[PDB]
């Protein structure tokens, strides 16, 4: 079922959102937001700099103050805002899906049927912790009663990438709120505005002022004003391992603020000559090429043994030439855009590695329209390790196949990386898939699929793919505070 | 019971320990270790340098990998080897303890009876959480079987103190083990002695070669190394935040290691005008003079309510005079040294602003003796928040002594700070008790004590006094990595 | 804000609910249920036996059997339907509330905004369970990867009581759905009809059939073939500790189906002298006479210290004496009738042995009006522990104040008994508050207050007041069945 | 390494352990103890009868008070008290062994190498949850200080079977002891020599006198006094699935008692085509045949798929006939005695209705020696599932093969039994593994294993083969008891 939205859309909210209000920039500059697919400017949205953050963390500070609505309502009430704030995400989930599709280039199909559905049903998810956050009585040496408080830890910057805005927005603000922060968020320059929609639902769901708090603008300003903050108590960053250093570096510099980074990847599969062929081929796939590539765990290096390579590079390459490219809105297109002109050159920056360097270009390897930064669906075989295309992050509608022979040998390629955010193996043997996925140096190994992402699991990276988890119930550990308070009694008893 | 060692003791291990054997430094440089009590230079050690820590993190690397001895073993039997160290520490305790007061500075009776017996009690804590550290299994959404693997994270860097060498040292390697890490020592370039006598305990214990490495030397040559690795996977440091804060930039420029930091703190206790006075005096005394001043929680700002103010500061004083300076391996001596000359200036140039800002002082002031880093045990009274000695850790024998009468004011008063470690409540009252503890931005409250800690419950800083937690359930989970293994089904069952 | 419903009820379903389809019963009998404010019958319903409950456990068993949809779908979709429940229960609130108050002699005030909110809030609170409810990855010795599923148990058996219709009916249900159990529920013989209505909700939101099903009857009857049934996995029952004995043995005899058990109580609270008198005075008061006194933690034994005795009686008496007794529908009207004439016997009777056995009364004593099982508020002063109205639960509005002078003595007399739901304890010393509440051989302790109740904590009884938990986190383990599965591997690693 | 007691092994230990010390009965009756190999007496035993089981409960409940030595000391001390059991019982490894081996009729090499090592690991496992058990601090609805604590139970009382006297011994008391209970031990009436010489080593290990005791005797004269008793708070059995009934009738009878039973079973393989057929019929074989299938999890139905079915008879059958039968304690002997009469007879009775109701007799089927309880290593083949060996629980060597060849059926033929302790499946297909042991009703299900018992996961039946977990994690819920303690205060923050 794929409903659409029966007027065309009008963009509302465009201003910097503080303490439940609409605020003008305080240099009184703007910046433009543009459709990737037409390169047309959409709109201007209040540029956030310095002197916003600041104005935004006072506000988020005042509202984790001891005493305030934010911290003296029930943790069952946190709850039920969320609840509300899902419910209103589910009822303009047209808008949304219209919004995220026109402004991140991103199919519509996906935008409403996955990205809503997973923006929705995380949010539930994480109201449902939001009164089960609990600490511990301790049966500790000498004649004292301890317990602990798993306290909020209070304001908490958080840096938004452009790749999945609305589903990434959640999984930062949902678990953040659950446990009793405040935020100050700053959604990508490229892709400001479904935020700025749900901050409009986060006051009509009744939030008390200055719990969310949304600044848009660039990264190098906005972004490294949150960074470097000395009164942000928490920064939480999705986007490049690049600037996740800058960013934890930052941190350092400043106020050691804690820090949950989720990075890049370049995510190895295994596939075993006993695997169910087309389940391999189908998932890795979809591994890859999900969302022309700008997933952060895009299965960028795919290990065939070698006795089914042949066949498998086949049958990928007919799987790729398949798609539809155009705009993500007309019913029917399978690819949109890259995001923007930064990501397209890169991309076929690194394409013309890959040839030059000397893989095989099975299809693709070029642009395509006359508007709007598309990519050709690329298939690359016979890679190998010491290639660009094998070793640097695309981002990208870019597939890698590469052939094994050895088991001990690939799994030593596939963990040969800094990155370490995501892996698959594929296999019919039990024996095999517990032991390669207890080897491979990966935050999430997926058995006989890939991509499978949900409320319910902690996901981050091994290595330089990340510091931290989110969502489960461990990702919430990264948005408390724990505090033990030790008493002194006459005499204890177990 | 205070018993002692019948001959002298006498220095055996020198030499960097590494792959269970005793290597030369690759310079071939040594350094000395002295006695802060005479001045007397002790022995010298070989000098660990980033050559040396390679070696080091080569060996650790080693010891983790997939199908290795350490990977291997159960659980049950890394919790063995924890319990057998334990054991051998015991044997060993007279040995140690007087290492540890000749070479740190310390009271030979809280060597023996408070860190040698902490030491013990935590490794045992710790050996029994071995085969209890468990994942999940999750009801993910679709039909998918998921579970969670805590995982060891890999090499673990940890740089020691000098303020508590023994028991910093098993608080970080008791955990860390444990969990099942490798890992790389760098106890502190003054006090680097016991942690050579553990590893010669480690090695007959039985612990695979590779699994502990203890690197001396110094902080600015051997510490860096560590900071800035590229195949550390994680650096446990304590001591100030000055240099915390260098720890977590080089663990950002360079391959986004975990950190945790233990660091310092301007502890504060309030003390209501309904509390038990002697108590509330008796441990605020210790709670800042405790080890001459040389802990991270020293409780060195005592706000009291005006009633009882000039009756507290009385009592104080007089305990204050009590004290025998001297040798800590004497009887009947109740205060030893400051570690070194760094310390010692910091020391009585803070004395000298409280002086010059116009602190009252009611004893001490000034150094003690011919040899020795002594300084006399000093109490201010009507000390004010922006004197220097009331804003910078001075982590020495001097204890500051406040007024308030104003509970709203205080507590505000108490979290005016970078800081924030720990903190004391003192009153009858249980209203106050709970809610005083709640709005203290510190991450141990002590009530009607102070400086209670042990193995059960967790510990760190909120703010700039540390990042994550040590001890407790809470602290394990700081040296696991969490995988989420997703495997496609047929169909589930709930 | 107290709104009312402004067309007069009207009841509809009187049906046995089974696969979501309105039964007739099996013999084609009914039974009447009566107003007891006016003894006046509301209406018929149908009556339950042995061979409906065969029915219903056939159609319990079928909706929990392996590829159904309710164990197929996802744990999130459990607590879907769960909080769509709780939003049609809101919907109705009114509607239910007056049911509630008129077949339960229930104030409607009560009904409305403490019943029906606490009905709404535990649904939202399980809700919120039921994709969170995890087992365990496990470091088992040899070469093994282990792992834990928390199944649902199965065909729970529940039987609720008539003092609490509809707070009891969710207690019940919510975790036993929650955790993905099915349900065979026997509301009491005095309240079916809440419970009715909420099954035409069940059907309303979507719950597959089967998984609820709720059969009227007898105790004797319906409740026997419950606690009898060869295939009901757990019988969960609240009521009183006689019949909580017969469910336990014939559990034993039958088929060793798991039992929890919520039954009666003979609740102290301890007065110390320097108990904020008024708050103590409220609370006891609120803790003995709420609902008529029909509440399982009725705090039926006051012990007062002796200083504050005197004082403590006669502030009692005259909160006592302020009642309006009357139709619970009407407003202004704040004390409703007893349950029935069972009920109101044993009531006068003992109230009977309190006068014989010489207690002072102090008000009361007597019955109330021309119609309807109403009891005069009573308060016996001077009551010594060997009287009947000391050790047996009243289950009325009879409050019993005793004198102490020795802590020891008290806490002894307190725990002097077989019961064992709930206590109270009313100090302001932080001391005396722990090692008291330590000391209780009570589940529930409260300090400073009596009868808060939450969804977010576990509760239930010590000794003969039950077996096991309903809600918080702990209580959830009793719907759940742990499976642990063992799989050989080549090696594990850690 | 099999070493050996080199001087005869001597009884010492025969009376009744009560507050450490031995006591003689008090009707000063004394039974008779022997040994299954020979038919010899060994000594006799004080006879416990209810007289005797109320001195242990007046001493276990004595210990239990609070303020008690066993109430007060640190949870860190009970788990160093059950680490010193643990080294005492490892020092006496030999002897126990020993006893255990002639007492017992088990085979002296399984005694030394899995008996007591099982023992020892467990004890060690328990002691290390000791001050790991914790409760919460819960953020309920309100201004309230909500936590709650785990507390011991109390008195224990623990009926322990003959099949693993030591195992079962320390399976109870470990868990038990850890939490803080205190214990009255009833060993099995053909048993009781190991237990005893273990309360010696309590003594020696310093327990505080009343925390264990021990009360040999008979089941239906001290085992019925136990689960009777009026102040036993918890009462724990291992054996007969019938004798469990009788046990939990009696808690609902007398006080409502806390009960957990680890019952029989008639536990099923599930050997599909795929399986590796060799490690299959050595687990299945071993899964029924160990320790002479006197174990609750016997595998006592195998169902192989009808293509394999024919080569896994006969595969199976010569590894039956592989056996020595003889004296436990001669090296070489690979199957000892039954361990009486009673179950001689069952044994072979049951052997007699497979030849009669039409089983294949492929091997034994008869009695072996002239003293001595022993049968003949029994295998049916072609056995159907309404024949007698089909449905009872034989416990002895007496294995059943049966064939199958629609997995839907023999699924729903593996859970056609009112038992359900454990299963086996052997497969190399993924998806299948999960599946199947998803869809058995067994409590324990090995994936390509059998009888893989560890003391970190959590053992018990589903249905009639018991109620509750002992051991992991989870086990320790039942040896705790949960209060709430719930504190108004003026205002709570999160
Ligand atoms: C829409 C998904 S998130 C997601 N889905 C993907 C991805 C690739 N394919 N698919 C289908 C993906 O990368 N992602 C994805 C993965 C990681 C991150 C963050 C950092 O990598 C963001 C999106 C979801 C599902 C349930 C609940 C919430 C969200
Ligand atoms: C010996 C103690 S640790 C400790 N004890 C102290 C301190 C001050 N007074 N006392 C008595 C202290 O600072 N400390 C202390 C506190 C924190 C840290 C680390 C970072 O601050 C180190 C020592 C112990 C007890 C049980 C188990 C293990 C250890
Ligand atoms: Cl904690
Ligand atoms: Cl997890
Ligand atoms: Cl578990
Ligand atoms: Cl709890
Ligand atoms: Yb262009
Ligand atoms: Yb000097
Ligand atoms: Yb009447
Ligand atoms: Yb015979």
């Amino acid at each position: 079922d794929l409903p659409v939205l029966l007027t065309d859309l009008k963009i509302q909210y465009t201003k910097i959102f503080i303490n439940n209000e609409w605020h003008d920039s305080v240099s009184g500059k703007k910046f433009p937001v543009f459709n990737p697919a037409t390169e047309e400017e959409l709109c201007q949205v209040e540029e956030g700099d310095k002197e916003d953050v600041d104005k935004a963390v006072k506000a988020a500070r005042q509202a984790f103050q001891i005493g305030s609505p934010w911290r003296t309502m029930d943790a069952s009430e946190r709850g039920r805002l969320l609840y509300k704030l899902a419910d209103l995400i589910e009822r303009d989930r047209l808008l949304l899906a219209t919004m995220e599709s026109m402004n991140g280039g991103k199919l519509y199909s996906n935008a409403y049927l996955s990205d809503l559905a997973g923006c929705i049903k995380t949010l539930r998810y994480c109201a449902g912790w939001a009164d089960k956050i609990q600490g511990r009585t301790i049966p500790i040496d000498g004649n004292f009663f301890t317990y602990t408080r798993h306290e909020p830890i209070g304001v908490c910057g958080q840096i938004i990438p452009w790749n999945f805005p609305l589903v990434m927005l959640i999984w930062k603000i949902g678990p953040a709120l659950s446990c009793g922060n405040t935020v100050v968020v700053k959604p990508a320059e490229q892709t400001p505005l479904t935020a700025l929609h749900v901050a409009s639902l986060i006051k009509e769901a009744g939030f008390p002022p200055g719990v969310v708090n949304i600044v848009p603008g660039y990264g190098p300003t906005a972004g490294a004003a949150i960074s470097s903050h000395m009164d942000i108590d928490k920064v939480a960053f999705t986007g490049s391992t690049e600037v996740g250093k800058l960013i934890k570096e930052a941190a350092g510099k400043s106020n050691l603020k804690r820090v949950t980074l989720e990075l890049g990847g370049k995510s190895p599969c295994i596939v075993l000559a006993d695997a169910d062929l087309d389940n391999a081929v189908e998932f890795a796939h979809h591994g890859v090429f999900y969302h022309q590539g700008q997933c952060c765990i895009a299965a960028s290096r795919i290990f065939v043994e070698e006795s089914i390579y042949d066949e498998f590079v086949r049958r990928s390459v007919e799987r790729a030439k398949k798609y539809i490219l155009g705009n993500p809105l007309t019913p029917g297109v399978t690819q949109g855009p890259q995001i923007d002109k930064e990501q397209y050159d890169k991309i076929l920056d690194l394409i013309e590695s890959g040839k030059k360097e000397g893989a095989k270009l099975e299809c693709g390897g070029g642009p395509w329209g006359n508007k709007g930064y598309f990519v050709q669906p690329t298939v690359f075989s016979n890679v190998t390790d010491e290639m660009r295309i094998a070793k640097e992050e695309i981002f990208g509608p870019v597939q890698q196949i590469m052939k094994f022979k050895s088991l001990d040998d690939v799994i030593k390629r596939a963990n040969n990386t800094f990155y370490g955010l995501s892996a698959g193996v594929f296999t019919k043997d039990i024996d095999k898939a517990i032991t390669i996925s207890s080897a491979l140096q990966a935050g999430t190994v997926w058995v006989n699929c890939y991509g499978v992402v949900s409320a319910q699991c902690p996901f981050g990276g091994f290595k330089m793919s990340g510091n931290g988890r989110e969502l489960g119930e461990y990702g919430f550990h990264e948005y408390t505070e724990v505090k033990t308070v030790t008493v002194k009694i006459s005499q204890k008893n177990s």
